[PDB]
């Protein structure tokens, strides 16, 4: 031990602990339970984490996001070649693969994807380190069920430059499906759809689940929706209001822009337990103040195309596994996107009334079953 379960995410990580029978999921230094996937390279230092994405915006350029759409692949692939034209930060080719370059220290600099991915794991295993007491060995890394081998690979690579013990590479949905515990649960084969709606990707998967064995039916989603589209579309809604109100139109002000997208961001969490949220930005735009306030029904106005537009990737899955939606036992809810009250009651309508697996705070879940996993494997 100890037994270590990590998310390595899109744009946030997590990572749990095995202790005493149960999993405790573990905050950061700043209490965070979850920490951003960003490495940010300034004139002195490599900053990670909420240091890292604190500074984002002053740094554009030399702070890193995304490596995992990158880690695995060649520079020459499509995905590669698309999501480049959409990051501030520079992407090269070194021997066929991609790299990130950065200005660190004042010189140019490259990294593999891994590498990136490989600082961002060691401030996980460091967050573990700061909780637990001690050096932490070995862990469970989770990937998307869709990874490949290379991807897979090059994951591992960044747990061994970590200087973690990998004791398996297990698929996020798996993962959340064992935090759950579907694989003891009831006994006969399960269909368990896994619906996963983080702040930029949006993944569904068919599993099924039989004797402890778990198989990939199906995968589906979106690799470009998630929790920052209802952000942008809050963003739009409020910057308009700031104009009809004030006669300021802040858009061509980037950091007008960014204040209301922080404001927004928060916004919408508490929408997901109040029906209504207040935004209270100080001298936003040339000394005017922006407080207002906006309601669950408004917000989820703003994005009625995209909330019911995830049931056709959960249609689409479905069709692939060749399973009518009466097939599915079981709905684990993973990514914070799924605490919206309004994807809940799309999803459950959607599945004639079936109760949903959501007990466990669906941005964790991942890291959670990871821990269990690490757990059983170190047994
Ligand atoms: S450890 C561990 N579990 N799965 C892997 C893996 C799978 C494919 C390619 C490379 C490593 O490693």
């Amino acid at each position: 031990g100890p037994a270590i379960g990590i998310d390595l995410g899109t744009t946030y990580s997590c990572v749990g602990v095995f202790q005493h029978g149960k999993v405790e999921i573990i905050a950061n230094d700043q209490g965070n339970r979850t920490t951003p996937s960003y490495v940010a390279f300034t004139d002195t230092e490599r900053l990670i984490g909420d240091a890292a994405k604190n500074q984002v915006a002053m740094n554009p350029t030399n702070t890193i996001f995304d490596a995992k759409r990158l880690i695995g692949r060649k520079f020459e692939d499509a995905t590669v070649q698309s999501d480049m034209k959409h990051w501030p930060f520079r992407v090269v080719s070194e021997g066929g693969k991609p790299k990130v370059q950065v200005e660190y220290k004042g010189e140019t600099k490259t990294f593999f994807p891994e590498e990136i991915s490989s600082m961002v794991l060691t401030k996980m295993k460091e967050i573990a380190e700061a909780y637990l007491g001690g050096k932490v060995h070995s862990a469970v890394i989770t990937v998307p069920a869709y990874f490949n081998d290379s991807q897979r690979q090059a994951t591992k690579d960044a747990g061994t430059i970590t200087g973690l013990n990998v004791l398996r590479i297990i698929n996020e949905p798996t993962a959340a499906a064992i935090a759950y515990g579907l694989d003891k649960k009831g006994g006969g084969e399960k269909n368990v759809l896994i619906f996963d709606l983080g702040g930029g990707t949006f993944d569904v998967s068919i599993l099924t689940i039989e004797d402890g064995i778990f198989e990939v039916k199906s995968t589906a989603g979106d690799t470009h929706l998630g929790g920052e589209d209802f952000d942008n579309r809050m963003v739009s809604h409020l910057a308009e209001e700031f104009k009809r109100k004030h006669k300021k139109d802040i858009g061509p002000n980037k950091r007008a822009v960014r204040r209301l997208r922080t404001a927004c961001e928060r916004a919408k969490r508490t929408l997901s337990s109040s029906t209504q949220a207040s935004i209270e930005i100080d001298s936003l735009y040339e000394g005017v103040d922006f407080y207002t306030s906006i309601t669950r029904a408004r917000f989820e106005e703003l994005n009625a195309d995209l909330f019911r537009g995830t049931l056709e990737p959960v249609e689409k899955a479905l069709r692939d596994a060749k399973l009518d939606k009466g097939q599915i036992q079981e709905i684990v809810l993973v990514g914070g996107s799924t605490r919206i009250p309004k994807i809940q009651k799309l999803l459950q309508d959607f599945f004639n009334g079936k109760e949903l697996n959501k007990s466990i705070n669906p941005d964790e879940a991942v890291a959670y079953g990871a821990a269990v996993q690490a757990a059983i494997l170190i047994g």
